[PDB]
């Protein structure tokens, strides 16, 4: 197995995925990783078989009926996974915590929206469709593109953004399209 933590790329208290050579801090896998369960399987691992099980499951959808479907077990993890792919990018410390504005020339967003947030939700069964989910992130960055208006910072939310979207249309099998 790794020696780093897959998400955050650094050593610690990692546990080791039984199916791949993957590691994780414990609060770093999505969901956090389980108390007992020998073996244990890690998200990535989890994610392959559904698609193995399903091999149409990987024909092209549309964003419209993907996002209507109801939060059963195979939907909930996969937006687990694509938060977590999220959250592997160095840049999304920027969007982790809970954020605040004061900013001459700017207002703070009328709903803001941080990771951890997203992750509690997710985490309390909060979203009954993926749409929930999907809104939630995307409105991260664009609160913060928004907030930060020509602030050369306000690439930082386009960058994540490209991550996020990037990574939904993979899990979620998106018709590809010019
Ligand atoms: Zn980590
Ligand atoms: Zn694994
Ligand atoms: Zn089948």
């Amino acid at each position: 197995n790794s020696n780093i933590c897959e998400v955050c790329n650094k050593w610690g208290r990692l546990f080791c995925c039984d199916t791949c050579p993957r590691s994780f801090h414990e609060h770093c896998h999505i969901p956090s990783v389980e108390a007992n369960k020998n073996p244990w399987s890690c998200i990535f691992c989890r994610i392959k078989t559904i698609q193995e099980r399903c091999p149409e499951s990987q024909s092209g959808h549309q964003e419209s009926e993907v996002l209507m479907r109801q939060m059963l077990p195979e939907e909930q993890l996969k937006c687990e996974f694509l938060l977590l792919k999220v959250y592997c990018d160095s840049k999304s410390c920027f969007f982790a915590s809970e954020p605040y504005y004061n900013r001459e020339g700017s207002q703070g967003p009328q709903k803001p929206m941080w990771l951890n947030k997203v992750k509690t939700s997710l985490n309390e069964q909060m979203y009954t469709r993926v749409e929930g989910f999907v809104q939630d992130m995307r409105l991260i960055f664009h609160n913060h593109k928004e907030f930060y208006r020509e602030d050369k910072f306000t690439r930082l939310g386009i960058q994540v953004q490209d991550i996020f979207e990037k990574n939904f249309r993979n899990i979620f099998a998106i018709q590809e399209t010019s």
